[PDB]
């Protein structure tokens, strides 16, 4: 078995070029990836830019760029936490919301694309196993 | 069924979280994850710096970075293509070779450990699952 160093790096092949095609795919609602994935993020709730560049691994440049960006289209806007007017948050707006539902059909599209091979059956038991990898690696590296 | 598309953001979850890990465990190495992978290409056969960029989807100043470090460290020499000496090509050193091995027992422990819960039996299942998800992306954005 190189099998087990073999899925993790099947699954980084096969994220790279989910990323590359995902940044195309959304280039039709002028959304990168990174943008997809703030809104997806601020969908949950309003967060810190800090909180967004360590979600998803990128620098406060990148997140700087793509809330400018997503404000610049009335997708977010910055706003003072409650508790504390010093700290600034950003958070999704009504129209965001209704952009972020395009990019999840957008990326439901590809996914059953992709992933088109297997059977629901397949899908359910392979989403089990690899929740399992991230389960363990996210207590590990965090 | 929200799983296929539950699949490949998993995926990219997984991703993300291997790649901070992969970045903290190879610095015993003095190696980040993106010097691994250059290693991974070369070991393969001398590549161009524009071939490094797009297979990895980083920046040219990235692998340039990269080259520079790995050069620095006597892992790669960047030599010129024969049939036309315009064309510089970054190539593995014997060293390189050897690093490239610690890197990948480093990597091979890391998975050992992330993909515990799974038996030998379900790791098989899940490789020759996702690998068919790599292939039909990979033919989809390339």
């Amino acid at each position: 078995n190189e099998n087990r160093i073999q899925i993790m790096s099947t699954i980084a092949k096969i994220y790279r070029a989910m990323s590359r095609e995902l940044n195309r795919r959304l280039g039709e609602l002028n959304l990168s990836y990174l943008d997809f994935l703030v809104l997806r993020a601020t969908s949950d709730g309003p967060k810190t830019m800090a909180y967004l560049a360590n979600r998803y691994f990128v620098t406060q440049s990148a997140i700087t760029a793509s809330v400018d960006k997503l404000e610049e289209m009335g997708l977010v806007v910055r706003v003072r936490d409650r508790e504390d007017r010093r700290k600034i948050l950003i958070e999704i707006t009504e129209k965001g919301l209704e952009t972020f539902n395009k990019g999840i059909e957008i990326y439901k599209k590809l996914a059953n694309e992709v992933t088109g091979d297997l059977s629901e059956d397949e899908v359910i038991l392979v989403l089990d196993k690899i929740s399992k990898i991230l389960k363990r690696i996210e207590e590990i590296s965090q």
